[PDB]
């Protein structure tokens, strides 16, 4: 449901940081955590994606990354 804009995505590192649309603090996003039928999905700096915020011990994370 929720969706924001990726501050920067680096597949080489295997992770990136996203900037919440609502203005919330950046959330950790991993390449392997993406959820899409296609295997050619790519991400970069400013890439718009859809994600769910789920609290964690270190803090909330973003899962089910869908390219849009």
């Amino acid at each position: 449901m929720s969706k924001g804009i990726v501050k920067w995505f680096n597949s080489d590192k295997g992770f990136g940081f996203i900037t919440p649309e609502d203005g919330s603090k950046d959330l950790f996003v991993h390449h392997s955590e993406i959820q899409s039928g296609g295997e050619y999905a790519t991400l970069a700096d400013g890439q718009t994606v859809e994600y769910e915020v789920g609290q964690g011990q270190k803090g909330p994370c973003a899962n089910k990354v869908v390219a849009v």
